């Protein structure tokens, strides 16, 4: 959806993205009430391939409609700067949000966040969309603490292309996906387990100061991240289920959502901690 630039008012720069700024603004179109939007801008000094790469995130987002997937409002392409407009998520990225609020949300709140993420992924998997970069930094959070999946793009990672998407995010990535570049919804399930750990650790870095190769070797040698402080054992076990070496043994997203919904219904089960 092409958005007339006169409909857009940019209010403040709130972030930086790969190709330029991220801003908060307002969108007002004839016949509709004004709404708050995030705006990614792409200014001069870019190649056409880069412009197409930029806008591809819009194309992809525009293919989806789900309350736990960032909603596209439109694009500005017939003037400068080139812009992508989405719904505005007041609390930004989940990892930084949790770090800011370390220890200040209950287990049930955190499980609700995880459920929202899992429902977003359930939807993507149903649509045969493999995310490939599922990580707490790519989950955005609104004023009601609703979590939505962001970061959409289909570019092969640097390792998949010519000898001579960015690099594979090793700490989030399933071992078969690192080794063979086989990215499936089941490798996304591995990543989801990492996101669970991030959330229950209030945004600690997965594997602390281990090197990428240290992480690769540890996982091959049966190491798995331990339960975060005060983490319910049932959640840690769901993480371990997500981190099965055999991708076919991992829960699919409908099962993940089901598991989390049961926890929510039976919050006594979450009292058991190591
Ligand atoms: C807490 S805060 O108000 O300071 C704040 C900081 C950064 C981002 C957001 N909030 C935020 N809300 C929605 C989207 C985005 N970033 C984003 C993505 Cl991830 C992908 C595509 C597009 C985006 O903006 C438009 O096109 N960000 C809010
Ligand atoms: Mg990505
Ligand atoms: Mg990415
Ligand atoms: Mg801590």
């Amino acid at each position: 959806k092409e958005i007339d630039v006169s409909y857009v008012k940019i209010e403040e720069v709130i972030g930086a993205g790969e190709f330029g700024e991220v801003c908060r603004g307002r969108l007002k179109a004839p016949g509709k009430k004004e709404s708050c939007v995030a705006i990614k801008t792409l200014k001069g000094g870019y190649t056409e391939r880069q412009r197409r790469e930029f806008l591809s995130e819009a194309s992809i987002m525009g293919q989806f409609e789900h309350p736990n997937i960032i909603r596209l409002e439109g694009v500005v392409t017939n003037s400068m700067p080139v812009m992508i407009l989405t719904e505005f998520m007041e609390n930004g990225a989940l990892d930084s949000f949790l770090r800011l609020n370390d220890g200040q949300f209950t287990v049930i709140q955190l499980v609700g966040m995880l459920r929202g993420i899992a429902s977003g992924m359930r939807y993507l998997a149903e649509m045969s969309y493999v995310h490939r970069d599922l990580a707490a930094r790519n989950i955005l959070v609104n004023s009601n603490l609703v979590c939505k999946v962001s970061d959409f793009g289909l570019s092969r990672f640097l390792e998949e292309n010519s000898s001579d998407g960015g690099k594979i995010p090793i700490r989030w990535t399933a071992p078969e996906a690192i080794a063979f570049r086989k990215f499936t919804s089941a490798s996304d399930a591995w990543s989801y387990g990492i996101v669970m750990w991030e959330v229950m650790s209030f945004g600690e870095r997965p594997y602390w100061d281990m090197s990428n190769q240290d992480v690769i070797n540890a996982i091959e040698q049966d190491y798995r991240l331990p339960p975060p402080p005060d983490c319910p054992t049932s959640l840690h076990q769901l993480m371990l289920d997500c981190w099965q070496k055999d991708r076919n043994a991992r829960p699919r997203f409908p099962q993940v959502v089901s598991a989390l919904d049961k926890m929510i219904r039976n919050p006594a089960s979450l009292k058991i901690v190591a």
